């Protein structure tokens, strides 16, 4: 079949949560690091682990290497099963809150700088916790390296070496998968973020690694081919300027500015050839973007959504 000819919407169900390559994870305890930036951290406790980043990977690769029971605090992103009764330290969608993150007493926060503010990091690092800056790579080639990072991070190096090779394994599958059901012609895409019905609508560009995304699904990214670095709002004009043939979004995003029916009321979406074929790929939030050890499914399934009717 013709992928061009497919219409609506597809969407993948959430994946869950991430299978730990083991039951009985004991961290070598104490670790000493220098972090991302620059920072000398010694990690001597990770009984109470606060994973916290935009994109939602941090919280599923420390449930990877057997610590799922260690967090004890979430950001709005980390949307899996099993943090949906923990306590969420972000306040109006990804501003950090001190007070909540003080008041859970954490033993180790993992973080980046996805989101601040960095004031709000420094606090934490000054009240006495051990707090530990990474800068992931985000790509699918680096997904083994950026959970061999984490993992160093816990002192759960053979856990990490598993949790890497297996999800590498995975999405090297996932990719072999991915280009026998590509067409010739790659689907023009692009990266939607919606978060109401109001101005947050944005294409977004490099840094937030959709491109890695889109082309993980046999895809050219329009914002890559614009040169879009970090996002542009989805205005009339650039829409008609980008051109996709699919939009991929979040899910809940999706749902937030009216579904379908609400994203084509937006102007220039109805006018593009994705907006003519109401044609949106929506993925659950908080793995859209996470990458990490569920990629190679999260590849499969959208895959699937995209070619196969
Ligand atoms: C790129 C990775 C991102 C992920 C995975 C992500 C994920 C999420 C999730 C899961 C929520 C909660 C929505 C809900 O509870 O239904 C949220 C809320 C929100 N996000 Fe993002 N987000 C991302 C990037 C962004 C960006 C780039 C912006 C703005 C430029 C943004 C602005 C917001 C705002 C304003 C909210 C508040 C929504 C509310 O009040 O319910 N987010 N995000």
């Amino acid at each position: 079949t013709d992928p061009r000819t497919f219409t609506g919407l597809s969407i993948v169900e959430d994946i869950g949560d991430v299978v730990p390559v083991t039951d009985n994870a004991s961290p070598a305890l104490p670790v000493s690091l220098t972090d991302a930036d620059g920072n000398d951290v010694v990690v001597e406790d990770v009984s109470r682990i606060l994973p916290l980043d935009l994109y939602g990977t941090y919280s599923k690769t420390i449930a990877g290497l057997g610590l799922v029971d260690n967090i004890v605090g979430r950001t709005v992103s980390s949307t899996e099963p099993a943090l949906a009764d923990t306590e969420v330290v972000t306040t109006g969608g990804h501003t950090l809150n001190a007070e909540a993150i003080l008041n859970l007493h954490p033993t180790l926060v993992i973080i980046d700088h996805s989101i601040g503010p960095r004031e709000v990091i420094d606090q934490i690092r000054a009240a006495g916790v051990a707090t530990v800056i990474m800068s992931p790579q985000r790509s699918i080639a680096s997904i083994g390296d950026d959970i061999r990072d984490i993992a160093s991070v816990v002192g759960l190096p053979e856990e990490g070496e598993k949790l890497a090779e297996r999800s590498v394994a995975e999405v090297e599958e996932a990719s072999t998968v991915v280009d026998e059901l590509t067409p010739e012609d790659p689907l023009k895409m692009v990266f939607l973020y919606a978060r109401g019905t109001g101005g947050v609508f944005f294409i977004l560009g490099d840094a937030y690694g959709g491109r890695d995304l889109i082309e993980g699904l046999g895809g050219v990214d329009m914002a890559a081919e614009k040169g879009i670095m970090d996002l542009a709002p989805a205005n009339a004009e650039a829409l008609a300027e980008l051109n996709p043939d699919v939009f991929v979004m979040m899910s809940e995003g999706l749902v937030s500015t009216g579904g379908i029916d609400g994203l084509m009321e937006r102007p220039g979406i109805a006018q593009t050839t994705a907006g003519q074929n109401q044609r949106v790929l929506a993925l659950p939030d908080g793995q859209s973007l996470a990458f990490g050890a569920q990629t190679g499914e999260l590849l499969l399934r959208a895959s699937r959504e995209l070619y196969v009717q």
